[PDB]
């Protein structure tokens, strides 16, 4: 039958088809399936779809995956970006809004993104258990706006006084737009986890997840391969170490 591949649509609005095309591309060649894309706004629902083996494989978010493990969820390989299969998340304020740290953010208002974010959202929850606090009971009020780039530029519009978002969205920020960039300061980083692996749904074959991870493994060897791995800022897929995903599974049971 068809292979689904599932992403949340809020990552790149207007561009996740042109982003994936070249990946979907390359699953075709070496799986011999049609491959079709299929979106959801939130990582709940992606994971729903993993859950219920409605979807084949999905491009999910670190705390995603930590959750998809537990229905069987198999993650296939691991993206490395600038050299590093790992990654941490930045907390930003503006430079002249007066807050310099996490701590001076008490009573303040504070950007997420999805609910199922490490980077925009569990990093911090889990951090804030250190002084028997939640972002609800730190913060003076949260928002959920499923958008990295939406959170950054809340933060830079001074609609919040502090957002939690990936490292290299905010450092490829900087580049992109230099304005947003020069207003911008980052005051505290998170510990270091692994990059979100790759998962295929519980329901998949061991034939068709060798085939699949190997697919992954090889693609920087592909002409193809190489092609998707470009388009999506990645320098080539490498084995899953469970271990770099520990710090989110301990923060998961002490919510």
């Amino acid at each position: 039958g068809v292979f689904r591949v599932a992403v949340s649509s809020m990552i790149s609005p207007l561009e996740t088809m042109k982003g994936y095309g070249p990946v979907l591309s390359y699953i075709e060649q070496q799986t011999g399936r049609k491959v079709e894309l299929v979106q959801r706004r939130t990582y709940r629902e992606v994971n729903e779809l993993i859950r219920e083996n409605k979807i084949d494989l999905a491009f999910i978010c670190t705390y995603s995956f930590v959750e998809a493990e537990l229905f069987g969820a198999r993650p296939v390989a691991v993206p490395q970006v600038e050299g590093n299969p790992y990654y941490q998340a930045v907390v930003i304020t503006r430079r002249d809004s007066g807050i310099n740290s996490l701590e001076e953010l008490r009573n303040k208002r504070f950007a997420f993104t999805d609910p199922m974010s490490f980077s925009g959202h569990i990093a911090l929850r889990g951090e804030l258990v250190k002084v028997d606090r939640t972002p609800e009971t730190f913060f003076a009020s949260t928002f959920y706006t499923y958008s990295h780039d939406n959170s950054l530029r809340a933060v830079y519009d001074g609609i919040v006084d502090g957002a939690t978002i990936d490292s290299l969205v905010f450092r490829s920020s900087n580049i992109l737009y230099p304005e947003i960039g020069a207003a911008l300061q980052v005051v505290h980083v998170s510990p270091l986890v692994g990059a979100p692996p790759v998962v295929v749904s519980p329901g998949l074959s061991e034939e068709d997840y060798q085939l699949i991870r190997r697919a992954f493994l090889n693609m920087h060897n592909e002409p193809l391969g190489k092609q998707a791995l470009d388009t999506l800022f990645i320098d080539r897929f490498v084995m899953v170490n469970s271990g770099h995903y520990d710090y989110i599974r301990e923060i998961a049971g002490k919510i």
